């Protein structure tokens, strides 16, 4: 309580940023970068796209990803993910000890069960970790899985009051 959301650490090795080719002016970048770290939910995100196209035209994939990751993150944050780290075709999510209040094993399984990534749950130091095999997987597919997984899990959370 008093804490609305967590703050997940994302090590995804997707290349995402604002290229000089899209935004030249320094203070813009800065602003938009902050703006991006400001994404709390979908509508933000959506408006942020509306904004960028609005005043910078179509954006390249690295920008798309910067955005996606932002959105994605907002979710992993609300379900109190502590770290997502991709390491040798193995993305492995770990949560805060608090999640043990919010979630049960099948809560996670449900959420994975519904993404296209193939996953498993493992016990590391008494806690639960999700590990996705991400071989052959394009960034957008990983973003999609994470995305879906996250929003999938938020609904469970909301689902208790």
């Amino acid at each position: 309580s008093l804490r609305t959301k967590g703050n997940a650490e994302l090590i995804l090795q997707i290349d995402a940023y604002l290229p000089d080719t899209y935004i030249s002016d320094q203070r813009h970048k800065i602003e938009i970068y902050k703006k991006i770290r400001q994404i709390d939910n979908r509508v933000n995100y959506e408006e942020l796209q509306e904004e960028l196209i609005d005043r910078f035209g179509e954006y390249p994939d690295v920008v798309a990803y910067l955005l996606e990751i932002g959105l994605v993150k907002s979710y992993l944050d609300k379900v109190f993910v502590q770290r997502v780290e991709r390491k040798d075709n193995k993305i492995t999510i770990q949560f805060e000890k608090v999640t043990q209040r919010l979630f049960l094993a099948q809560d996670y399984f449900k959420a994975l069960s519904v993404t296209n990534l193939k996953a498993g749950i493992a016990e590391n130091k008494g806690l639960m970790e999700l590990v996705f095999d991400v071989q052959n997987k394009k960034d957008y597919e990983i973003l999609e899985g994470l995305l879906i997984f996250g929003e999938s899990l938020l609904e469970i959370k909301e689902s208790k009051e």
